[PDB]
């Protein structure tokens, strides 16, 4: 059950009650399509059905040629000021998958995989480097072409095939064309992993055969659409009648730990004289999850995806913080953790739509209201930072911008408190601290009060 | 007619003459596809045409199953330093559509919609919460399957269908497969809204039936491609022989108000001694539109899309500013509005391609020129901030970077003026104001001149 | 051969050995599809095969109508703090292609192109403005419809076509539908250029016919997937039985010059007292390439794509810097170039995965290790900035974040040196310089030491 608290003192809100699903690692499987090596199409027969087969077989050959050009390359991909995103490290997302892909280029490795998938369409193969991977055969065009299409190709006659075969071949070949299509506009690396790359049935089957926990299997199976988005498909090799590409699947090593989302908005003084005001904004907005005695913090919105009450995040775009980082929500002046803020003189109106309400920073001459669809305006905000819950409210207007609020069910709590911006003397307030903290601002103020003390 | 003015004094340019098309709200419609509930396919007949129908019917079932898994989840999506983007608020883009989607999950609501679309393919339905929406039936697979495909499915015989039916069913079923395909790689929420989701005919028809102004209807109909980009499709429910998804359409409450685009570039002193220079840059670049007595300001480029002379913007990514914000273009030291700037010591060369010309910030040893395709170089820029119009110029080169200029027709005006950076004493100039303003810089300078005055 | 050096003194690493492929210009070609102008479909025959042709011909007409609406619009597109991206200029990516597209709207220009492609499918046309472009015909639906489909359309009888024709027409028409599909969700401008827009064969052929250097031809042909990603397709006109769109291809004027990638990470003091530490970070991370006596610098990761040992970059998102910018890697206090840094007090742990290793910034209580897959943990990092090569290491863990390292072959060199953060007195260290440099920090320190000197 989702709950939420608004802190009037620091113009921020925390949404609690969420459960974690953090991608901590990677699982790499090798997906294969058995191809028929065919060059020639010996047939002078100008029959229309033969022509259609020839045309479809021509697309097949071009796809193979196109993929061979892609194989020649080494796979690679590249994955505000009020957020702490600039503090993040830089990972290499497909480094694990690529490492597997490189092994597949080694001679004998290809033939090794083909041997394992001879009788079955699912097997585990020991690679020459000493790594085991789940290998899968999802399509056998080699079988179909050699069994259904050989007499119309391998011989001058060329016994004209039935129309149903012409249709059937186009259906089966289509998947190869679409896979090639995706790789060719994505430089051999795609994400999310499409159903062409891996069907719902194949993915669900792959998950079940993944030697992971029953909880992980259940988790991934109930959230396939999220798993696809956190996965990569990496074109590897097309060699000796087999196309192989590496599918890089998320590994969720952290599950069902409490998560909370922190929303922040500018807190300024509200003096009538334009420009005589000072502002303060908590910059530690984003998702937080308890994780192994510490806290995983995700500054950027793209990193986390919410499904009902479960949060799917990627640890690559996170910081590991002391659990005392949560103290900034209860006591921003706590002596255990230096809470991060930014200062400014720019008092501009804006709103933050939270999980269960809306934070409104209303300043100057801005019209700020909250409304119900039936009644209309039910609350007019005064200057300063305020909050309203989603219960009874459908929209919020700040200036010329209309925000719809989330209609998620859950209780909000308004925690009254003196706006902390009122505690500072504007005469010595540093309003140029773009990336700062509580203590760093205090330090600046003490220096300013010192240079004044020297003068006095 | 587009015009443009360059202000030499502040190294910036304003492009006028544009008309507004601002998305201010949302309209939510419910799109439905009538599905045939079929499980069994009773037929032992091994006929090739039967096999093709069976295979296509199998794709149909997998799509339905796949969509049912998507329905189980709650829809969600996540929508530099020289820009003021960090000042923006945070909205919830699909909060309105999702609110409608949740209503559709309530029992009876599904049957209520199906009743309205019984005789017609277009109707308005009162939802149990008390909200009316345009509901539409775009595909009836239930009818086709039950009328054309029942004897080959519901019975052991299984009278073999004609080849044209096999083709026809694949054609009709394809749309369902593609819709499912899009939702499955987008976690149930897609944008822009594709033609699979809503065809050009259906969208145009929907717009005409939308009880909006004739101007809005005309506007949306002439710019369908833009409307699609500003729309969301939200997978809702697949229950009791009907697939329903919510299409969230833009509502343009502001039309044909004057808009202007502000371009900015660094203004530095040009002393010969490397590193002895100070820089200044207007940070209020972006789109501006008159709006309800105020000005809607769009700092980020992605927010606005230009079609000829009309600007399509989203108010969610805007600030509402006093109209006096425009005074920064005429008099940056005006006493009515504190114009936003940033300071630095980093004098690096760069160019900004405007609507009707190019701003060039040329510093140090950088080669800066403007050229015509026929003649070649026609102007060599000196150090400082300068400008050239697109009339007679095709390209501009700054260092190793070649920019093509926009060949839009329109008059440019060069407004001569002393570069304002020359007004500051470098000895007391604060060059560490990453996010500042005219008065904030003055305030810093007065403090510096005070600590000096105390010493003296 | 790729090599790498880590500088302990400045917590940074440089990866050498790369070769350049910089997009410096644009080549614009005009792609055409000959369309059949057909309105009526005179046939009362209710034959199933006729019905299928009618339905497919209906899609053809809707595509044409849809494209005509797109033609009505003017094409346009819109193309952290630890990066210097905010220093970049603003170009207009499709300004060159659009300029060509505008010429195509002029009367006679359309007929001029159609005349050139009358006998051949490849020609060079002089446009009325005085610009020559490679024009190409990739599909002739006009021929097919008028030759194979006229009697079933132009007459009440309507001699029922064979089933193979029904299939064939759907195959040929499909490309038109997909092109229309892409343009309609991309407002007439697509990137990367798909195989629908331009097939692998057509693109390779176009490249060979492009009057460029043999090196460029070889370069583009071996990296087609990259070329597609650096290309635009711009819907222009559909008028007088011909659809024409402009394909904007990359021009690589700089090839095989040495490139290097600079990786940076925070360097902080490691005092036991939490918050008593000061930090310093090189902000000039990104790709560097020698270019015409200067250096092209690419701050943003998206700008450059690496294929094996060759770097594909776009000069539009670059700065042109003096070659002395490289001195920051050898001597950050060099008197020839003012190396860019940022200061802070926030000592947060993070890692940067490099080309041939990993930089680890470990601070506070963070667990920082490096591991082999077989052995496990082989190195535990102490507080400070350290480095490990990819040789023998597969993963690196910083806190709750596991990074896979790149398994690229190449030698790393560890350049020992005193961390430069140790050279600063914390009592006068400016930790609020979000965008600064070596000299700017020194200047601040000298001022602080002056106000102290006055007091003394
Ligand atoms: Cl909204
Ligand atoms: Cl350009
Ligand atoms: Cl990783």
């Amino acid at each position: 059950n989702i709950t939420e608290e608004f802190y009037q003192s620091t113009c921020s809100a925390v949404s609690k009650g969420y459960l974690s699903a953090l991608r901590t690692g990677w699982y790499t499987s090798v997906i294969t399509i058995e191809l028929s090596n065919i060059k020639k199409i010996k047939c002078n027969g100008t029959d229309a059905k033969i022509k259609l087969i020839k045309q479809e077989l021509d697309k097949y050959k071009n796809a193979v040629t196109e993929l061979q050009l892609l194989m020649q390359s080494t796979p690679a991909t590249n994955n505000s000021g009020r957020s702490l995103g600039f503090l993040l490290g830089v990972g290499s997302a497909i480094a694990s998958g690529v490492a597997v892909s490189k092994v597949l280029h080694l001679e004998g490795e290809v033939n090794k995989i083909k041997s394992a998938l001879l009788s079955t369409n699912k097997a585990v193969v020991s690679l020459s480097n000493g790594v085991s991977v789940l290998t899968s055969k999802v399509l056998d065009l080699k079988n179909y072409i050699d069994k259904q299409l050989l007499p119309i190709v391998n011989k001058q006659s060329c016994s004209i095939p039935n129309i149903e075969t012409v249709i059937e071949f186009q259906q089966k070949n289509n998947r190869l064309l679409e896979i090639t299509r995706e790789f060719s506009v994505n430089a051999g690396v795609t994400t999310p992993v499409s159903t062409y790359m891996l069907t719902n049935s194949e993915l669900l089957s792959l998950i079940n055969d993944m030697p992971i926990t029953n909880d992980q299997k259940k988790l991934m199976s109930n959230n396939v659409q999220i798993v696809r988005q956190q996965s990569y498909s990496i074109m590897s090799i097309i060699k000796e009648e087999v196309l192989a590409y590496v599918v890089q699947l998320p590994l969720y090593g952290v599950i069902d730990t409490p998560c909370w989302k922190l929303h922040t908005s500018p807190l300024c003084t509200t003096n009538t004289k334009e420009g005589s005001n000072i502002c303060l904004t908590r910059t530690d907005r984003g998702w937080y999850c308890d994780n192994a005695g510490s806290v995983s913090f995700f500054p950027q919105a793209e990193t986390c995806k919410v499904q009902s009450n479960r949060v799917f995040c990627d640890t690559m775009n996170s910081l590991t913080l002391p659990s005392e980082v949560n103290l900034c929500n209860v006591d921003i002046f706590n002596p255990k953790y230096d809470c991060k803020i930014m200062t400014s003189k720019t008092d501009v109106s804006s709103s933050v739509i939270t999980s269960l309400g809306a934070i409104v920073s209303c300043y100057g001459k801005t019209k700020c209201t909250a409304s119900n669809k039936n009644r209309g305006i039910i609350k007019t905000f005064s200057n300063g930072c305020d909050y309203v819950s989603n219960k009874g409210v459908d929209t919020v207007s700040v200036g010329n911008t209309l925000y719809y609020v989330n209609k998620q069910e859950g209780k909000s709590l308004y925690v009254k408190g003196e706006p902390i911006i009122n505690f500072y003397d504007p005469l010595v307030f540093p309003s140029d601290q773009f990336d700062a903290s509580i203590s760093q601002v205090n330090e600046k103020i003490n220096q300013s009060l010192a240079f004044i003390r020297k003068s006095d």
